[PDB]
């Protein structure tokens, strides 16, 4: 699945076309279902909601919103002082954190990071991803909820199986496809984070 | 708010009309927002989803589905062995548990139940409601998530204020209106639970 929906390579000008980006990331919310528990359903819903919101804005005028940069710059001009805590800019501000979670989690698994005492769990990998992508934007109650939910995570072997079901491939081949996916995905997420910095569109509030 | 949307009294035959029931309970999901935290948003969404699902079935043929009993009996006949774990029957099987939670929580608050050490919290009341209505249908991970989320609950004084905002009433008057609401609400929920028993439509699985 993951490598059937590669993100586009980054052009020299590092502009990310909105339409194709949304099409690519729209295949990611089911990722959380390969975890195999309803504890992950509200997570899938929040990420899906960001995508829907960005698409809704884009759809008002696909030309005006041709790139993600166009979204931020247009909304900055359209709105007053509520920006960047509004519209597709806010939706993408949160979406990028979820996309980063997925990135760091997968890279960690591919890099062979594991608890040597429990090498068939993915807790260490998910925890690292959470710390790096999301933790600092959650109050202590939400952080407590994450720690609890992590117990729902599947066995690594089963998780990787779920990502390749039907394909009849080895775990080694599965990890190769994940690595391929991570190239343009990681590059794209980095560019989005950098855009947020350049545009002064990043906010640090906790929920 | 609560007592502006009283449930209908129960007729002698204890049949509950589907249309008016759905109209009444459709005012309850915002209840969870008077708690004043996004930790409660996924809860509001699950309860809303049950309501939407029941309404969707009803809307296919309001006459056929005139009462909640009609829903169970019609679906039992329509479906095979997947019933009652299907359709509006399953949706109502879960909705009733949420409605019972709300009932027990409110009754507990009105009955003056409190932790004498922390009398302005509503933790004891919510915990009682959870134990009585939902706990046994949750695995340990979800139960852990509830304990954590309960820390998000507001102060009692603030919760009751939120329920009467704009009305300029005393807490004593607010509690009187809640008590009024609880009469036909409690009666109706009891009848639904009893119907589930009579129809052998209740399932005891955990999530
Ligand atoms: C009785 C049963 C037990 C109780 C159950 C309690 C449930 C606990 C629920 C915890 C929350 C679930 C996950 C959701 C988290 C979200 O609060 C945050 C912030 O969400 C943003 O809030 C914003 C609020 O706007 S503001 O008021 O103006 O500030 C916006 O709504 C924004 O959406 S937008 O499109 O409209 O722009 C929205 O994403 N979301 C996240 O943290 C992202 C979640 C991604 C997680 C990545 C994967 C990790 C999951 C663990 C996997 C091991
Ligand atoms: C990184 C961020 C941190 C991680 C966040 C993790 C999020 C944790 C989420 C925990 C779950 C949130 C609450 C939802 C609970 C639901 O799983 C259960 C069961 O739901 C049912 O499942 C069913 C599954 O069907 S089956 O597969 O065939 O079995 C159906 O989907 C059914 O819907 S239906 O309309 O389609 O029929 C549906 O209600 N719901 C509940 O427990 C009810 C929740 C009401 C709670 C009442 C208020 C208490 C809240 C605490 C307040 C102090």
């Amino acid at each position: 699945l993951l490598a059937e929906h590669l993100l586009k390579p980054l052009p020299a000008d590092k502009q990310i076309e909105t339409g194709p980006f949304l099409e690519a990331v729209s295949h990611l919310p089911p990722f959380f279902d390969c975890l195999g528990s309803p504890v992950f359903t509200p997570i899938k819903a929040d990420i899906s909601g960001n995508i829907t919101k960005i698409k809704a804005v884009y759809d008002t005028n696909p030309a005006k919103f041709r790139t993600l940069q166009n979204i931020l710059e247009v909304e900055k001009e359209m709105y007053g002082a509520e920006w960047p805590k509004v519209g597709a800019t806010l939706a993408l501000m949160w979406l990028k954190r979820g996309l980063r979670f997925i990135q760091v989690f997968l890279q960690s698994i591919c890099d062979g990071e594991r608890d040597e005492n429990h090498p068939n769990l993915i807790r260490v990998n998910a925890t690292k991803a959470y710390e790096m992508a999301l933790k600092k934007y959650h109050g202590w109650i939400v952080q407590k909820i994450f720690q609890a939910a992590l117990y729902a995570a599947p066995y690594k072997s089963d998780f990787l199986k779920a990502l390749s079901k039907g394909q009849n491939v080895t775990e080694e081949e599965c990890l190769e496809k994940i690595r391929l996916f991570l190239v343009n995905y990681t590059a794209t997420i980095d560019v989005i984070y950098e855009m947020y910095t350049q545009m002064n569109a990043e906010l640090n509030y906790k929920v």
